[PDB]
């Protein structure tokens, strides 16, 4: 996610 870089 844009707001979760670690995730995605």
């Amino acid at each position: 996610t844009f707001f979760n870089p670690v995730i995605d």
